[PDB]
DNA sequence: AAACTATGCATGCTCTACTGCTTCTGATCTAGTCGACT
């Protein structure tokens, strides 16, 4: 027999691993805050590509993914914790 | 010598093909709107 399961794929470079990585493991609600977090208080632009800065037009890419909470001012979590 | 017949020719008409130019039509590429998803 068989079943029939739901799978997703997709494909990144490994200068955006980190972004998309972070944008796939957190929550609906948490990305959405944390992108509204992002555009608001430090006004950056924050999308599963990459970091953006509108004023400096340059890409504030980072070899980890702990590095875009470093660089956004906030606390390190895990994925466990981004349960909404 | 005159009447009838014969050939001969020309020109307009009809058709079928042939070639080249012009216009219309069918196939092929993108903006917007709604919807699906992660």
């Amino acid at each position: 027999s068989w079943k029939a399961v739901r799978v997703d794929l997709v494909v990144a470079p490994v200068s955006q691993f980190p972004f998309a990585l972070l944008g796939w493991t957190g929550s609906k609600l948490f990305q959405r805050e944390l992108r509204r977090f992002s555009r608001k208080e430090k006004g950056l632009w924050l999308n599963s590509h990459g970091l953006f800065d509108p004023e400096q037009k340059t890409f504030f890419q980072a070899a980890s993914e702990e590095d875009i909470f470093r660089h956004l001012g906030l606390e390190y979590l895990p994925p466990e914790q981004r349960n909404a």
